[PDB]
């Protein structure tokens, strides 16, 4: 099956392909997103909260129409990369869309979205009336769109460092129980339901992944972007998706002890010289770093 | 300062610099050992284990000489990519020699290395007598290198998965001390010591990264060599280095609002020509990043 092939089928096959080898699990934080707006937009009119609020649906309608079942989805935190909001006041009103809006609840309820929050949100939101509202709408939000049933989205707020709440979760559930929590008993206790491994994580700029503990493993596969989230197209999506599913896990193995002189060879010249070239290393213009190719 | 003038410095310069400016905590999985091994040397006369124990000795002996304090090493599990032994058979002769060889003992003397192993290898491991006698020997190295001070070595034996780990620790630790353990004691539980979050990691071929649980942030700087691990030189290390150091927090940020039209345009149309680092081909099923 050629990449070729893979583009040129209609997005229903597609979407079985996906259904039935996956990524179940994806992770896709929308990174770059003032550069995006100070780019594509125009800040003098535009409203920023309501044109990224557009491009999210838009990015997480294509994501499940392809049959990716899980999205997890970092907005928010102290280590998140190239984030939507500098101050957390206009994050606050980003949740609070995402929680609100009806544009994007009309989104969740036509594609039989269930909505989960994971993080330290409910103690590291601001003890201001706005983030009380917002852990409101939160917990309204999770229960509004529980009868849907076709996919999970999962918001991270404060979703890094786990550590803490795996703890306290752990003592509450040996103290209730009489016994530790399994893995799968402490994931549903972290982001409300069981959630298997990410099958990917796509990113942007900088190579870094963030905000999805208990979900990363070595199988996990790993995209960055060369521009910024909201620039993502259908085609870029599916050559990501080609990518996991037909060649991260090629088979068969090749056998080296197989080789020819010549096999031996043109392998050895692909790793050796030439020279040391590493992906992630990159190179600043204009004070923007882009990854060297 | 340039990457030029990096690379030309006297590497005790570039290790002051490291050891001032990071990365202070580094995780190198040594990955594709034997596709270097099947390329670089001969099965028929060459042994494996002691090779490959040669290298590791070279790139982690370089890596301490350029200033970074803490290298984390996943060495086996069920996650690693590119392992150096399909079976655990095999895999057990090369943790053996970790704990037990001689150049490597001498390693950890001359180099002050401290060294802890991570992961659930008590419980998985020892279902064999090979087994039982790698823990013990896992169990004797941390204690023998224990007054070295100078840097910090971290194999990682099956080291992902640390939810049940940490959460039995955490129901100890409270039903002892009548409060739930910190993050810093969580992860003093889970490696011995304290160890800072990782500031970079070092892949190989498919970019994915694994076995370094709760070290992990959005500031690990994240790189995958073309080449398997035990092609690195001084070059890529330093390359990689000046990457972390200087370009990945860059400052002063840019201010969008203050740049001309033509500004905007060049940036713009950088963006708008569709690449993802990450996508690939495969040749004779091998699998290669697209430039
Ligand atoms: O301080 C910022 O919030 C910020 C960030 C940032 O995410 O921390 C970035 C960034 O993408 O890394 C940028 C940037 O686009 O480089 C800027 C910026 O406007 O230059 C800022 C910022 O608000 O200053
Ligand atoms: O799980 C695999 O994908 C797999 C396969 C496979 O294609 O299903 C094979 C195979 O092609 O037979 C093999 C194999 O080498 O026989 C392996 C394997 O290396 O054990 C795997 C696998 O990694 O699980
Ligand atoms: O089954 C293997 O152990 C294996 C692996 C592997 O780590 O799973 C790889 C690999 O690097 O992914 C390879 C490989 O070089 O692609 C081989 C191989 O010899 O082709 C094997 C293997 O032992 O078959």
């Amino acid at each position: 099956v050629s990449e070729k092939e893979f583009l040129d089928l209609p997005l229903v096959s597609v979407a079985e392909i996906v259904r039935c080898r996956g990524p179940k699990v994806s992770v896709f934080p929308f990174d770059g997103t003032r550069r995006w707006f100070h780019l594509e937009c125009n800040p003098q009119y535009d409203d920023y909260q309501q044109a990224a609020l557009r491009q999210s649906i838009r990015i997480l309608k294509m994501l499940f129409e392809h049959g990716i079942e899980t999205v997890i989805s970092p907005i928010f935190s102290d280590d998140l990369l190239d984030r939507g909001d500098r101050y957390i006041v206009q994050a606050l009103e980003g949740m609070a869309l995402l929680a609100n809006d009806e544009e994007i609840l009309s989104f969740y309820k036509e594609h039989e979205v269930h909505v989960l929050f994971y993080g330290d949100y409910k103690k590291r939101l601001p003890s201001t009336a706005q983030g009380a509202a917002v852990v409101k709408s939160f917990d309204d939000l999770t229960i509004s769109t529980s009868s849907n049933t076709e996919h999970r989205l999962c918001f991270g707020v404060f979703g890094n460092d786990a550590a803490e709440s795996v703890a306290q979760f752990s003592i509450s559930w040996n103290e209730t129980h009489g016994k530790p929590p399994t893995r799968r008993e402490i994931i549903e206790g972290y982001y409300g339901e069981y959630v298997d491994k990410a099958d990917m994580f796509i990113g942007f700029g900088r190579f870094s992944t963030f905000d999805f503990p208990l979900l990363s493993s070595g199988k996990t596969s790993l995209y960055f972007t060369v521009a910024p989230s909201y620039y993502m197209t259908e085609t870029t999506l599916r050559r990501i998706l080609y990518d996991h599913i037909y060649l991260r896990h090629f088979r068969p193995k090749p056998d080296y002890s197989a080789m020819s002189a010549d096999q031996l060879n043109v392998l050895r010249n692909r790793y050796r010289a030439q020279p040391d070239r590493v992906f992630g290393v990159g190179c600043v213009h204009d004070g923007i770093w882009f990854a060297e190719g």
